[PDB]
C-alpha cells in the first residue's frame, strides 16, 4: 500500500491560501471521487515523483504539453541560457525570428505567425481576427471541444437545432453565448443546418481537427474535408484549434497530417517545450489584420519572450529526430493490445480511441466519436480506475475526459509494467461490482 | 551616426516576412516613435542591454514592467535552471505553488485567497468573470486610456470598441469614464450602477505614462462603486511590488474587492495571478460556478522565478535607494530641460517616471494624449544615440532597477542634456 501522508497535508495547506488548492480545476480530484490531489516534486523523463517520495510512470504530460518527457537535457540547456541572458526583453529578438521559420517549415500554410502566451491568448486572437476581417460576429464550434477559458469558449449549446449558445460558466453573459453556435462533433447534417442558418453571420467555426478533450477522438472519413467545404461556402473562415494536435502526431499540425487546410491556427502547449506559449498563424491576407499592420488589437508582455523561444526551439529540435513519432506509434499500439487485452480478461466494458502516442479508456460499449456519448461514459468506474492505478505508480489525469500521453522517453518495459498495472486495477474494479 | 543598427534593420527585413509587422506587440514596432526598425536585443544582464549590432544601452525599458531586479539577477537565475532541471511543467499541484502564494499574502494582506493564471491579460478577465458572477450583473466600467491586457471587453474605447474584431454586443457592456474625475464618476454609477459588476483601475496608472490618483479619488471610487452594489477591482500587474515591497492597494493605504497581478511577481517568466475578498473568490471553480483554468497555470518554473524574484526584493532598503535615484534622476532632467529651454512636464513615483513633451501637469488620458509625440520620437532616437534603451511610446514609462547605479544615473542625465540640446537645436 502507497501513502500520500504528505500531499494531503500540503492540500490541507494549499486550501487556505489557492482556491480550492489547485489552479487549475482539472487537477481537482473532485471528478475521480474526492480526496487531495497528489502533489509531485520531481520530474525525470517518463518518471514522477510525489512528495511522499512515490515514484510514477506519468501519462499526463501536463495535459498536452510533454511529449520530450520531463527535464529533457537538450531543453534544460536552452533554458539555462536563455536565464543567463535574460529571459524577457520587451523588443524584437533573433530567436523569434529563427522559431518562427521553424513553425512555418513545418506546417507551409502559416504564411505569417504570432506569439502569444497561451493557447486560450491565441484562440482568442484568431477569433477577433476572424471577425475583423470577415466583418461578421458570430462564431461556431463543435460541442464539447476546449478552446481554452476566455469567455467566448465557455459557452455551450444551444436550446434545439442550430440555435444561439447558453453560458457554460458563470460570470458569463447572455450577451456573449449570443455569438456562439454549437453543433455536435462529426456530424455533417447538423452542420450544413447550422450554416444554412446562420451561416451568413458567421465569421469562423472552431475545430480541434483531432479532439483531444473529450478524449482521443478522430474526425470521420470525410468531416474535415466537408467542414471547411461547407465554412467556406458561407463565406466563413476555418480556425483549426490546433493546441493540443501540433507536434504531438508527426513533426508538423494534424493539418498536415490529414491534408487539410484551414485559414488560421491556433498553437500553444508542445511548441514551448513546457515553458508558457502559443501562438497563431494562418492564410498572409488574414493575418495582416493584425496591429500594428491591421486594425486588429493583440500583444502580451511574455509574447516571444527569449525563454520560451529558446525552449521552444530546443523541443522542436528533438522532435525532429528520424523515427521519433513512429516510436510513439509502435509503444501505443503496445499499450492499446495490453489494456484491452486486460478488459477481457477481467470482463471490464472499455472502449479505446488511441492515435499514435495518445489514447484515452473509456468505460462503456459504445464506440466514442463525439461528446454526447463521452458525457455518457461511465465516469463513476473511471474515477475509481483512477484511484486504483496511482496504488499502481502510474500517474493519469483525473477525468474521463483526458488522454494518456506517451513520451519519447517512455520505454518497452514502461508500457508492459503500465499493462500489469492496468491488469490489477482491473480485477480490483471486478471484485466490487 | 556613430550608433549602428545594421544587424537590427536586416533582421526586422527578416523577421517582417514570418511574423505580423516584424513583432510580437504593437508596443515594440517603432511606428509611435517615427518608424523604423526596432532595435533587437541579444543579451541583457543587470541594467545593461546589448544589441544585435554590439551596442551597449543602460536599459529603462523594463521590458515594459516586469523587470525591477535587472536582466538575468543571478538568484532568479539559478532558481530557473533548478526548475529546468527538475522539470517545469506538471499539470499537478505543487509545494511551490502554496508558497509563493502564502508570500504573495504576506506582501498584500488584503489577499484571502490566491489563483495563478499565464498573463496579466489572462488574470484581468478572470476578474471580470468573478465579478459578475458574485454580483450576478454584466457591465463593466473603466478609465479612459488606461490599458488592462488584450481580452476583448478591455480593448473597448454602453460604449464603443477601438479594436477591430470586437463586436457592439461586447462594446455594450462596458462603460468608459475619465481617470482623476469625481463627478463623472457618480454621473455613470448613478445612470448605470445597478447594471454594473465591477469597476477595473489602475490605482496608479502606468499605461498613459506615471499618474498617480488624485488625494482621496481611490477612496472615492470605493465608495461611490459599493454603494451601488459593484466590486472593485484593482489591476495592479504594473503596480504590484514596483514601488514597495506589496501593492498600490498597500502603499496608498485603499482595499479593493478583487486584484490582478503579474508582471513583477514572475522575475521575468509568464505570469498572472488574482486574489482578494474570500467570499467572493468562493465563486472559481472547483469551489464555485466561474471557471478559470490554464495549462501553464502555476507551473513550477514560473513559481521558483516569482518567489525568487520576492526573495530579492525583500532586501532592506531596496525600494528606498530605487526611490533616491529615482529623484536624482528626475532632479538632472528637470535641470537639463530649464538648460535647454526644453518644454516637459515629470511625473514621478518612487522609481518609476515619465517625462511628457508639455507645459501641462498630466492627470488623466486626454492630457497625456495631447503631449507632444513627434518630440518625444525625435527625443527617443537621440537617446539610443546616446547608448540609453527607453520605451518607444510617449505614454511608457522609464523603470528603474536594483541594479541601476549612481552612475548610471549620472550618465543618462548627461544623455538628456545631449539630447534637449539637439532637441533645442533643431
Amino acid at each position: 500500500v502507497v501513502k500520500f501522508t504528505k500531499s494531503e497535508a500540503l492540500h490541507k495547506e494549499a486550501l487556505e491560501h489557492i482556491v480550492g488548492g489547485v489552479n487549475s480545476p482539472s487537477r481537482s480530484f473532485k471528478a475521480v471521487g474526492g480526496g487531495a490531489p497528489i502533489a509531485m516534486e520531481r520530474g525525470k523523463g517518463a518518471y514522477f515523483w510525489d512528495v511522499d517520495g512515490n515514484k510514477y510512470i506519468d501519462y499526463l504530460a501536463a495535459y498536452g504539453p510533454i511529449i520530450t518527457g520531463h527535464a529533457h537535457p537538450h531543453i534544460t540547456k536552452a533554458i539555462t541560457t536563455a536565464a543567463e541572458n535574460g529571459v524577457l526583453y520587451g523588443t524584437p529578438t533573433a530567436l523569434e525570428v529563427k522559431f518562427a521559420k521553424m513553425l512555418k517549415e513545418a506546417m507551409p500554410a502559416l504564411d505569417k505567425v504570432r506569439f502569444v502566451n497561451s493557447g486560450t491568448e491565441a484562440v482568442m486572437t484568431t477569433i477577433r481576427v476572424a471577425r475583423a476581417y470577415t466583418g461578421r460576429t458570430k462564431i461556431m464550434k463543435f460541442a464539447g471541444c476546449y478552446h481554452g477559458h476566455s469567455d467566448l469558449v465557455l459557452v455551450a449549446a444551444g436550446s434545439g437545432p442550430s440555435t444561439l449558445g447558453t453560458p457554460d460558466s458563470a460570470g458569463v453573459p447572455q450577451s456573449i453565448a449570443q455569438e456562439v453556435i454549437t453543433v455536435p462533433f462529426n456530424n455533417v447534417e447538423t452542420l450544413k443546418e447550422a450554416l444554412d442558418k446562420w451561416g451568413h453571420e458567421v465569421a469562423a467555426i472552431l475545430v480541434e481537427p483531432i479532439v483531444g478533450n473529450f478524449g482521443i477522438v478522430e474526425p470521420k472519413p470525410g468531416f474535415l474535408e466537408k467542414v471547411n467545404e461547407l465554412v467556406h461556402e458561407a463565406g466563413a473562415l476555418v480556425i483549426y484549434d490546433e493546441v493540443i494536435t501540433a507536434f504531438r502526431f508527426m513533426y508538423g499540425g494534424a493539418q498536415d497530417l490529414l491534408g487539410v487546410t484551414p485559414d488560421l491556427t491556433a498553437l500553444g502547449k508542445v511548441i514551448g517545450g513546457g515553458l508558457p506559449i502559443g501562438a497563431y498563424g494562418g492564410k498572409k491576407e488574414i493575418m495582416e489584420q493584425v496591429a500594428p499592420l491591421g486594425p486588429a488589437y493583440q500583444a502580451g508582455t511574455m509574447a516571444g519572450n527569449p525563454a520560451s523561444m529558446a525552449s521552444g526551439i530546443a523541443c522542436l529540435e528533438v522532435l525532429q529526430q528520424e523515427g521519433l513519432y513512429e516510436k510513439l506509434d509502435e509503444l501505443g499500439a503496445t499499450l492499446e493490445k495490453g489494456i484491452l487485452e486486460q478488459a477481457a480478461k477481467h470482463n471490464i466494458d472499455i472502449t479505446l480511441n488511441r492515435l499514435k502516442g495518445a489514447l484515452t479508456v473509456y468505460f462503456t460499449t459504445n464506440t466514442i466519436e463525439d461528446y454526447d456519448a463521452a458525457q455518457d461514459t461511465d465516469g463513476e468506474m473511471f474515477g475509481k480506475f483512477f484511484k486504483l492505478m496511482l496504488q499502481e505508480g502510474v500517474n493519469l489525469a483525473p477525468s474521463k475526459y483526458e488522454a494518456w500521453f506517451l513520451t519519447t522517453e517512455h520505454t518497452k518495459e514502461d508500457i508492459e509494467y503500465t499493462i500489469e498495472a492496468v491488469g490489477r486495477a482491473f480485477a480490483a474494479l471486478a471484485d466490487n461490482k
